[PDB]
């Protein structure tokens, strides 16, 4: 629109970071949470320019889904128009995107498996009875 309000932007943002904060072994907490609080005060007291809040609000729309590749688009858009205005906190935002890629590789298919995810054979017979 013409202006997004901090509240509606912040709630999905925190929850998105908190999906990553599950693994705090990737630095993700201190980095992104720091920039999270920096973002909110730049929005309020920093009095960020209108187009920046607008385009970032679009991120919030895609942020509710696994549209990490789409979240990159607004970064490309901001970098050309208003790069220096957002050059501080955008590092953690783009970092969130990069780290979330690895979460797709985390399979939770270990719920009582008797034959792996899709059958499993053993070349080791235990004892050399018939070999």
């Amino acid at each position: 629109g013409s202006e997004a309000v901090m509240e509606d932007v912040l709630r999905p943002l925190e929850q998105a970071l908190e999906d990553c904060r599950g693994h705090t072994r990737k630095q993700v907490c201190d980095d992104i949470s720091r920039r999270l609080a920096l973002l909110q005060e730049q929005w309020a007291g920093g009095k960020l320019s209108i187009p920046v809040k607008k385009r970032m609000a679009l991120l919030v729309q895609e942020l509710s889904s696994h549209r990490w590749d789409a979240a990159d688009d607004i970064h490309r858009s901001l970098m050309v128009d208003h790069v220096t205005e957002v050059s501080q906190w955008m590092v953690g935002v783009k970092r969130l995107i990069a780290e979330k890629r690895s979460l797709f590789s985390e399979e939770a298919a270990n719920e009582e498996k008797s034959a792996a995810t899709a059958e499993k054979n053993h070349t080791i017979p235990g004892f050399q009875q018939a070999s």
